[PDB]
């Protein structure tokens, strides 16, 4: 009920670093995390332009200190600088790429921030499932009972996070040949995880 949704022409991702990047089908290259802000009014959730952004992980450099860190907590790392406003309530998109690690590390210290922050609706989006050990299944249950959404990347979403964080300067998306097939395969994962009762 307003003119229309803004894009992004903004300084944002090449049309080939994304696709690249997001590359159906990968096994060792750079996790991604791409982080939306937006507020809700009254059901009426404002995508803000200036106030998102995406990151990589990085380890060539834990020799000054920094040892491996991932994404997520180089993320986070931004908040402060953000100086949230509780004031009213806020809407944070994760849009990852490779699954999560400990449980513990990276869930753990989401789960602080909304037990200290509930006032925000996190959304956690796996794109693409790779880590050093299965303990993501841990990290799918331990998130759940933090109330956050745990969902597998979807096609719809795949198209507005595509024009989202990229300056396609109005151009459409590329999905590969095989959506039904990896889609319903991923999705039968996770599903699986999800089933713990019934038989
Ligand atoms: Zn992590």
């Amino acid at each position: 009920m307003e003119a229309s949704p803004a894009s992004g022409p903004r300084h944002l991702m090449d049309p080939h670093i994304f696709t690249s990047n997001f590359n159906n089908g990968i096994g060792r290259h750079k996790t991604y995390l791409c982080y939306e802000v937006e507020r809700l009014d009254n059901g009426t959730s404002v995508k803000m332009d200036q106030h998102r952004g995406f990151l990589h992980n990085q380890a060539k450099n834990l020799l000054c200190g920094f040892y491996g860190r991932h994404a997520e907590l180089r993320f986070l790392d931004l908040v402060p600088s953000l100086q949230l406003d509780p004031a009213q309530i806020y809407r944070v998109t994760w849009f990852i790429s490779w699954s999560p690690c400990f449980s513990w590390g990276c869930a753990g210290e989401v789960r602080a921030f909304l037990q200290e922050n509930t006032h925000v609706r996190l959304r956690i989006f796996a794109a693409r499932i790779y880590d050093y050990d299965p303990l993501y299944k841990e990290a799918l249950q331990m998130l759940r009972d933090a109330g956050a959404q745990v969902s597998i990347m979807t096609y719809d979403e795949f198209k507005h996070c595509w024009d989202t964080f990229v300056d396609h300067q109005g151009c459409p998306f590329q999905p590969w040949d095989g959506l039904d097939e990896h889609s319903q395969a991923l999705s039968g994962r996770l599903r699986a995880i999800l089933q713990n009762q019934g038989n």
